[PDB]
RNA sequence: GCCAGGGUGGCAGAGGGGCUUUGCGGCGGACUGCAGAUCCGCUUUACCCCGGUUCGAAUCCGGGCCCUGGC
RNA sequence: GCCAGGGUGGCAGAGGGGCUUUGCGGCGGACUGCAGAUCCGCUUUACCCCGGUUCGAAUCCGGGCCCUGGC
């Protein structure tokens, strides 16, 4: 609450401790549903991928590259400039765009057009309106989206992903530029050491024996539950253009190409082994929630609403964990005074005989652990569930006493004279006066995780009014 | 050069202001094409539809939403649970992919098709977690969708940039979508806001929830444009209808706000033109500066020696005096040796009535909006010399290069004399400059041009010992 | 609200009109404060200063540099090392380290320790350990704090600051080496053109005649209300230290060392003129709200609990609007129905006479505009700030219905029969049922700018419950 | 090198696959020196405490902190405003500044003191807006603060930096400090939270408000430090007291929560000695990898000419199959013609029973765990080969150039004969190789070893006609 | 840094060795009023900081800052 | 891509031309019970996709995918 700044001055000058101990009164007094855990500030999240490509954006910005956006829907005119005769066996991976002509009936009419199966049937077009207009070397990137069909499978391949790639332009070049460019590159997301070998697909699009397929050496990989055990994996290529594709452009000027699987390196950098899991984890049931999230959907049901009736509440547990052995039956004024308009005597029970006033599990908490939701005692033998999992901060007593303390409260509406509420044996937090949203219920049943609230609880509550 | 700490501590305990004064014999001496502006690093810029895109991903985690890949190849039966009726007509903007039958042609069209809208992939991401993750649930995706728009660039592009984002929640309105806009906009300098009811009522919002949604931005106003009075429409919403969102199990209203890149990226980085904003280089927008090609207007010929160059500055130096003396006259500028040959360099005129040197020889070569000039430092000229970039280079210095270099050639070849002019300049060659055919090629494209003209009349006269 | 997916499929596929329309349903219905502008997300801001040092260590990142943390509490013995004798001039503008002996007696004891004055001091103890020991260039940065003393003030110049520093080591350099590095790092931060000037201060830690002053030519600039109306400013500094201060600490290479004015550099390029304000605002009562965010603030203060009461409430501006003109004295049934467990009739009238129903205000508008409130009425005398400012959306009748409503309420709870509000002539907010928190009320007053919300409201209700 | 495209069009219009195998005329013939990896970019790396800041900074934004500036420099008068009775104390762990007096010696202190936590300027700058801006305000600032500690830096250093924030609100607990160390740690990756009470209940906090957080990291446990079970105290906040909050006028419970920087960064990037992770120069931490040292090693004198080149490759040629042979024996390498004069070129050896190359002939220079090895490829060091990184640059090879070059040495001084010898390798130098004196003093001060040697035993003979 | 007029209450604005403005504005309040009102009550009695002069200084003097007509 | 055993309900698990498992689990419910129970009710009658065979296929055949003992 707010406080008078010039009163709190005047009398800390004179009597400080006095001041300060007061400043409790300034303090927010909370109902259990807005204490930490059950309260919390959020933050959105990047997906890997994304976060993956604006490194590498950053990545070949740092190292003198300019950024481009190149043709991705492109007349399949080129991929015939661009890789001679090998060019029909290229369309075939490829996609072609289909329309659909101008109710019921209607069906789509295939086109010239493709959707290119990677940066390069696009670096051409961009190139040959800069190469010979521009100041050399050029040093040009682009990150972006590819297609490529494969074999009719999802698993086997995405259809569509993201290419990063480069371009070099310069007079006299060797293929010790993409090495060069490479290492300058991966260097910046961790890798430390490269090896380059020579692709046996030699492309056609290629100088011959420049096309290089690049290794790099990554910790994190090193002894890993994959292959790349030893840290080592493919992570790009590159080459040279053919003389032959430039001049289809009118490129005079030789040209150095390296690019590389973005997926690929998200997967490395963030963890991953299913490239389907990664990117599409939603669709692949792949979700999760921490035990303190868990524990932070973990509501109490009735609330007093009075701050007299939270009082009441307070007194239950309070009376309840003092006289929580003597012997049945007994009888203890937890909390009098007047809530309403009326004077309110509470008192905690034990009709039956032969036990004592609280079951033997009335202190039993709540505390989520490995996605299970456990009603437990602080017991040498849940140790780990305390110290490891994350403790609701609720037992029985506690989200009982709410109950009763809002019946109660409930009973002085209704101008009633006497109730009494008690808890027998608890099966489930309902029982418990405890809840959860429905959808963390299904989170929960859908991650095979289970929910283990029992015992004895046996607490009484008997209140009259007047 | 590397140097020696004692020699200077000590060198200096003696006599500090000399010790200092001495320093300068560390400093590396500059031939002509090492001296600024001809050196300089370069970086990378960035494009400014990727730098937006980026600015928005951040925007929207600032506002709590989280990141997520949505499909973007997609069976068109999820376009017709989706719009339902309309659903016919929606399919007529959208492409299908077709491929090549495995001959043993033409491709053959297929039921997929490419995302024209991000909605088409919301619904479909949904459904895995709108029931088991705690509410309210805030995604968001800034990726590629396509559409074909009559079959025009100049009215749209075929492919396009989607910033989307939905808010799953037990209760929505149309005020959750609002909040939202402003939250993300206010981000960019977006000052107020107004919303109107898109008349189009798609059928796969709740009916009178699609919203268009204006904003005034401070650039705007003034504008080249007609959101001169600042205000511009940049983005929409709707609240899902449960016709749709039922189609996919999802129980929940759901607010889809979003708001098309490429409109955010011309405003923000101005600029008219979507397609020369997005392909510059398909489209001639290629622009070096002036201070870029400055950098590239180099030397043709260097002299190689020590001497070779303490000659060159010489003919430039008493040549810059004795410019003026009448014709013919000649005066000693060097005297010394190389290649071991001791030589005399003289500056020379022999017509009459003229003088020394043209009245150009200290024109210098500067750049200027585009064009490379060759000018004298006249108060007729300081707007080109204070705004523009000055090469630092006249006429006599590209000039001596060219000749202290010549006698270099002489003493190389044995001989004993040699004897190079200079009388007009109708170019950058004529006074030994040159610029890499792409910079030239550059300059002729963007209609620029070199006027490197002149006056120079001054011969050097050098004989060989 | 939540709804049924298999329902809404069935009934969707068989009449999809009447599904959609129904779609209605599953909105919330909102009460005024509920209501845009009245609800908001919000987000953090960044201060200008370190927007500006990140970007400026990007600048320097992407041309090469590394980072580096140099020493910031150094023995003055060094800068008796660095400029000979100018030292002890160097020294009075700088703060020496003073501490407290080992009580209400103590007094500050000073010390042999300074805070660096510029980055220099400490670049020298860095590069000591390094220089001879590390390949060739050696290209790092730093932007960071720095002390100085200004003839005791904040106005003359603050006591700290940031600089961003570089060195260059190599075995040859030239000046063209700082004008280079000016440039690549300037260019990005939008400046066009450069100019380099000797600075006449020959600073003894500087080899003679390379102290360069920089000035560079930025656009925003151009035509300013300051005196860099040309767009020109001296924005940064430079040149090779001296041999015989790298000798004082072994340094066997030449060393360019170029720094600039991180303070300066911010209030270009987020185009602020004070450093005080644009550094420290909330001390130089540099605040400010925007219209929109006034307008977020003005809320409708009591409010009808019940469903039914809002539409009472809607009820009352329904039939208020309608009959606006009928002349007094008259009435009409607004609104008929139960609430609270009995019915009700509540009237909107008009006891005097000579007159209408409603005074000729009760439509009147509050709007945000240029930092007043304004309660007036869409007239083509108010275009500008209905165009300009932000409208509240809420009117004297909207404000007073829900007074209304929430009274006839509170009759229906009191167990009463009758209740009849009226509302006369309007002074300020309050007599409008709309508030503003004390903080926005101060934000206001401080600002110098006003509430203006008068007028002829003179509309009455009655009610009559049973 | 540039070509012409009508050439290859035409060229291949004819034969496709000859045009093809003929680019290779485009691509540049590199000499030793100018090949991988002795050619790289290089890069900026960053600072890991500056990096953390940033991360700090993006993590508050992300969660509704707008940033400020704090006083730094403050009059002691607030210290002793805002703790009170135990201000005495408080002063002594804070510097005070202190200045020389204008002499008409030592300096003199004033009443100003640098801030030793980030709270002194906290209620300087809320004392302007608690009472004037909407609430809840949510301000933060990572910014330095200057501490004495004893005396020490292996206790503590005397500056730090303080990632701290401020939250005003009317009604405020202990818990809304908790949500926000959770929303602020979980985005580094923690993923369990703690909280006990601070003992040493500061003045400037409510009674029993000042917290300590502990914080589980996945990375920490298993740590080679006391964080072992994952788990560590990682920041700490309280609620101001009325009593201080009243000194500035400010009328709201106040939360601060405040993080070293230092131990955060030091738990991000692996590092467990505050002074090295923040000044490695000045405590011997540079580090250069293998694949660096590698590209350091160069081929100390290379042949200048084409045929320079073509000739030490023969060497390295006939004298890699034929080294084998018995002593003497000699194989003509290369013949043709340098500086106009026809030549040939021989490797040979004279002695008796040993063989024409020593058996180290074909020993590679490659980098690992950062020494410098001269080795055989044989099994006994496949880990040298495969995890450190290879010159690519063999004994021969370093001398084949060193002869090549010698021989061209031999034409430019119309001498008629030349022959240098190889024997034995006591180093990089003996097989022309060289490191710069920088790397050398680098891997000496890392306490690291070059080990080039072994048996080369190669001559060359060549005689220029 | 050199000559000079000067630093008054939230704004404004005269003034002047002791009491002393005034306007705007504000906030509290009254009203049979159908439009931006009317009226009563309201200040921390305000005159930068350090010295001097005096019984007394905002008013006089010295200095130091703070705006300037400035060189 | 080549040989072969095969793809059963949320999990598990036999089976087999028509009816047909079963265990775990779940959810609904009852209880005089002081600790993780007891009992009644509960499935979309489940057997990948396209053809064939048949009056009838999850059960038979051909193909196509999906795990594999694989070359």
């Amino acid at each position: 609450m707010k406080f008078d700044p010039q009163k709190y001055r005047e009398l800390a000058e004179k009597d400080f401790e006095a001041a300060w101990k007061a400043g409790k009164e300034i303090l927010a007094e909370r109902s259990p549903n807005e204490l930490y855990p059950r309260v919390g500030f959020s933050f959105g999240k990047e997906h890997p991928l994304f976060a993956t490509i604006q490194r590498l954006r950053e990545a070949y910005l740092s190292i003198g590259f300019s950024e481009v956006v190149n043709p991705l829907i492109v007349e399949d005119v080129h991929v015939k400039k661009q890789f001679g005769r090998e060019a029909l066996a290229v369309l075939d991976r490829c996609f072609y765009l289909a329309t659909l002509p101008k109710f019921k009936e209607l069906k789509p009419i295939s086109s010239t057009l493709t959707l290119r199966s990677h940066m390069t049937t696009g670096w051409f077009i961009t190139l040959s309106h800069i190469a010979d207009k521009l100041p050399l070397p050029i040093k040009l990137f682009s990150i972006d989206r590819c297609f490529r069909r494969e074999q009719g499978e999802d698993a086997t391949r995405l259809y569509t992903y993201f290419s990063a790639s480069c371009v070099l332009v310069d007079e006299e070049l060797s293929v010790d530029d993409g090495k060069a460019v490479a290492e300058a590159l991966l260097r910046q997301f961790g890798f430390e050491n490269f090896r380059f070998r020579k692709d046996e697909k030699r492309s056609k699009y290629y100088i011959p024996d420049t096309q290089t397929e690049v290794f790099a050496f990554h910790p994190k990989l090193v002894g890993s539950s994959t292959k790349y055990s030893d840290g080592w994996i493919e992570i790009a290529t590159f080459g040279i253009y053919s003389p032959t594709a430039l001049a289809e452009y009118d490129i005079p000027y030789p040209v150095m190409n390296l690019g590389l699987g973005v997926e690929r390196l998200a997967m490395i950098l963030y963890g991953y082994d299913d490239v389907r899991k990664m990117v599409y984890p939603q669709i692949h049931g792949e979700i999760k929630l921490s035990d303190l999230d868990i524990a932070r959907e973990i509501k109490v049901k009735e609330v007093p609403q009075t701050a007299v009736g939270l009082k009441i509440a307070q007194s239950i547990v309070e009376t309840a964990e003092k006289h929580a052995s003597e012997p049945s039956p007994c009888s203890f004024l937890a909390f009098e005074g007047e809530m309403m308009g009326r004077n309110v005597r509470v008192y905690v029970v034990e009709e039956e005989e032969n036990t004592k006033l609280c079951g033997p599990a009335y202190a039993n908490e709540v505390v989520v652990y490995k996605g299970d939701i456990y009603g437990i005692p602080k017991t040498k033998k849940w140790r780990s569930f305390f110290e490891e999992g994350v403790p609701t901060g609720i037992r029985y007593i506690d989200g009982f006493a709410y109950y009763a303390a809002r019946k109660v409260e409930e009973a002085a509406m209704r101008e009633q004279e006497e109730v009494k509420v008690k808890a027998r044996i608890v099966e489930n937090l309902s029982d418990i006066n405890l809840y959860i949203h429905e959808n963390v219920r299904r989170y929960i049943l859908w991650k095979k995780g289970k929910i283990d609230v029992r015992g004895p609880l046996f607490v009484t509550v008997k209140a009259e009014i007047e």
